[PDB]
């Protein structure tokens, strides 16, 4: 269970990144 | 601890995607 | 590895409860 908690959390990691850019160029786009 | 962890990772999951899904929305409604 | 997998799920938890706070302020600036 722990191999498998780390590998969900490294992928968790990268999308929650991958949201954070996108929200911040909405943010620009929107101007909020 | 190990049961905390993967209890929250599981709900985190969820609410990535539901994060995920709002953001290609509105990314639609935007034109991004 | 338990206490690095614990201080990154804190470490997200803000993260993720940050972006749906400003998803959620997106979807009200746009209409969605
Ligand atoms: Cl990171
Ligand atoms: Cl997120
Ligand atoms: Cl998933
Ligand atoms: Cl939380």
């Amino acid at each position: 269970r722990m191999k498998q908690l780390e590998d969900k959390v490294e992928e968790l990691l990268s999308k929650v990144y991958h949201n954070e850019n996108e929200v911040a160029r909405l943010k620009k786009l929107v101007g909020e």
